[PDB]
């Protein structure tokens, strides 16, 4: 069987010959009970770069050992791409949200042999699920693999926006000191109201990390948390996003991209936020209206915006989130720390092993069971 | 009387004409139950810029109402400085650590009428206490006023170093995407070993904030915490700094600058840290050897360094911490967020009220009772 695997380019300096550190911590479980991925073996050392083309998610020796072929490419856009040229033949397709090979209805129809689509990461919005179901295709993602990584990025970005980190760092680089320049927009996070859209794996991890900062916590989720959890964290549940954002100094978005979240943060909802609110979005780019964010930063309605997720990806050179005032953006990286890569790579293998050995794929990994 | 108050320059764009936020959270007390400052009145809105020359720590109306004179400058360096000029006559000297008017033994000899030296902030290492004790000069600082502010800065810097935030932001500004270049040095903090030098007001606030990141916590303090506290936070006590840093992925320094700590992180101590350790220092610059830090970052012994404190202050344009690799520096800003300034400015006025009304200055503010 042919496995077709789309990954991002190596670093422009070459695939790394060494790393800043010798190893990474062992993670073998997640809050709430779920175990870390359980492949029978891994053919990499946690901490290696796995998610770029030379890394191959550590899959080659395993797949070739079983008589399969593995095609790895970053070339994923259009009919002429290696991806589309190889797609009709592939039984299995794998990519990461950070560099996603879209399975549109058109691509799915062309993909005559496709039985399994794996998301190495979380969030399968790049796969047409209606089309997968129609064609009996199984769709899996590595649930929880990077949720914590994101939660860390979120808290980092909230503190960086509120405290005015990056502007202050720039004064250092520019050879200045300029205390008042740095702190005329520098606040403490303490005792601010912070709210999350969603309290799933990421959102709950964010709340737990925010708690000791002594903020007042708020959230909305279609699935309300147990009352006892609300009480332990000091959470206020709100019946809607709109109702929540009205009282928040800071809002972080941690819901998947789907009908109810597409363009959720448009001019109208942003206008309901407190003037000078901070908005953080490591969920998906399209949950926030591109130009509405820009307008709100320009007017001061938002004091700052930060996230790692864009529409489209990669963001073109002219993408206006690059030059809008008061941002702390990164490219789409939070879910692809080297730490996270070890887990979703192990998880991708665990899924492939279940597939080939005809064992059930873990229930929490399954998005459609074909 | 004459009050001589050294503050930092206004922003280059002048005293702020507006702010990003309408207000700041009300903070009436600190963890453990010390009250927030208790002046009879304040003449500012919390959230206003107070620590620059036009801000005046909001003291003018009050001091002039009592018939006193208030002289505010940023000109603090040498014998031909406004500070030194004005010093012979001043009954009270006020300055902040962010832009410190150093009270050396010569300047104190010169300071014929000086009876009260107030640190608007925390940490009086710019004041020679023995020369001050000699002259029955009172030395006071606004204990706890910005402790929490620093702790937030620390967690922000730890996350930014470990996850590789600033170089990733720069790819955004430069028009790139470059996922692998971002993440080839990007780790999660989760389950790393983190140690603090000191668990006082800052150190303990750091530990509490790091706890739900699910790191393994370590500390040294000259005064060991209660067992119940170490148990609750899961802390490993070490009998020295050297003993702790050998097992830490991240070290944060939160001790005052004194003989115990001057030049503590030298070539030797740093050589005992893990290869690729991260070091954060928002305490005082001199606690780390300037050139040692540079060498360690150049060799990769440290994967990163971040902090807001320097020697001297301001740092010259050629100070090597500006250009050394893998840093996340700011100028000395963490204890002077707008939120902190509201508290230390209030505390400054509280102190002055006590002095003028011949009431005792709260004991927790007193460094020397003269
Ligand atoms: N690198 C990255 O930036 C990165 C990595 C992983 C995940 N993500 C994104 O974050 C999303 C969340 O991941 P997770 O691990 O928390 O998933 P999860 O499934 O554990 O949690 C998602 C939560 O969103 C809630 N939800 C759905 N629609 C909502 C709405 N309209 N309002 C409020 N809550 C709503 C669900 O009830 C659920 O609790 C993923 O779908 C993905 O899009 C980003
Ligand atoms: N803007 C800033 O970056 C900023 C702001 C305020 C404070 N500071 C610095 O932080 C220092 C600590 O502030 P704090 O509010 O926590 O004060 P604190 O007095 O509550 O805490 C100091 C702690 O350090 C401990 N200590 C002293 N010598 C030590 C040593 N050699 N090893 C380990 N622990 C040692 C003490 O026992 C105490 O627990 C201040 O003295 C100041 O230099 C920096």
């Amino acid at each position: 069987a042919k496995i077709l695997c789309v990954l991002y380019d190596d670093p422009i300096t070459g695939y790394p010959k060494s790393y800043a550190r010798a190893d990474v911590p062992k993670i073998d479980h997640y809050p709430g009970g779920q175990t870390a991925p359980t492949p029978k073996q891994i053919d990499f050392t946690p901490g290696e770069l796995l998610g770029s083309v030379s890394g191959e998610l550590g899959l080659r020796k395993y797949l070739e050992g079983l008589g399969h072929t593995l095609v790895v490419t970053s070339d994923k856009e259009g009919e002429d791409s290696v991806f589309e040229r190889e797609l009709p033949d592939a039984e299995i397709v794998i990519s990461q949200p950070f560099w996603p090979a879209y399975l549109t209805p058109e691509r799915i129809a062309k993909a005559k042999k496709l039985k399994l689509a794996v998301t190495a990461g979380i969030g399968s919005d790049h796969v047409d699920l209606e089309a997968a179901i129609k064609n009996g295709i199984t769709v899996a993602e590595v649930t929880y693999s990077n949720s914590i990584s994101v939660s860390e990025h979120v808290v980092m970005m909230i503190l960086s926006l509120v405290r005015n980190y990056i502007p202050s760092y720039q004064w250092v680089i520019k050879g200045g000191w300029n205390i008042a320049d740095c702190v005329e927009r520098s606040y403490d996070l303490e005792a601010m109201h912070v709210g999350t859209v969603a309290a799933g794996r990421i959102g709950l991890a964010v709340l737990k990390r925010l708690k000791p900062f002594d903020v007042k916590l708020h959230y909305f989720d279609q699935h309300r948390l147990p009352e006892s959890v609300e009480n332990e964290l000091g959470l206020t549940y709100h019946p809607s996003v709109e109702d929540m954002v009205k009282v928040c100094d800071v809002v972080t978005i941690n819901a998947p991209l789907h009908p109810g979240t597409l363009d959720l943060f448009n001019d109208e909802l942003i206008s309901k936020m407190k003037r000078g609110a901070y908005l953080v979005n490591t969920a998906r780019g399209k949950i926030c209206n591109r130009d509405a964010v820009v307008r709100a930063l320009e007017s001061g309605q938002l004091a700052g915006y930060a996230g790692d997720v864009w529409f489209p990806q990669p963001a073109p050179k002219d993408h206006p989130w690059r030059t809008m005032p008061h941002h702390g953006m990164t490219p789409h990286i939070s879910g692809t720390s080297l730490s996270a890569q070890a887990r979703y790579a192990a998880g991708t293998r665990e899924i492939l092993e279940c597939w080939f050995e005809e064992r059930p794929i873990r229930e929490e990994y399954l998005i459609v069971d074909g």
